[PDB]
């Protein structure tokens, strides 16, 4: 919860809302833009 990794997320929630790429809770196979458990 207080603590992520690196959201390069490019996904469509992921390049819209930056407010989570320090702490996206997405593992090494977030390649995806229908896999991605991110905040949103
Ligand atoms: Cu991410
Ligand atoms: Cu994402
Ligand atoms: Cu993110
Ligand atoms: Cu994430
Ligand atoms: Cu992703
Ligand atoms: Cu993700
Ligand atoms: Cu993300």
């Amino acid at each position: 919860q207080n603590e992520g990794h690196e959201c390069q997320c490019q996904c469509g929630s992921c390049k819209n809302n930056e407010q989570c790429q320090k702490s996206c809770s997405c593992p090494t196979g977030c390649n995806s833009d229908d896999k991605c458990p991110c905040g949103n």
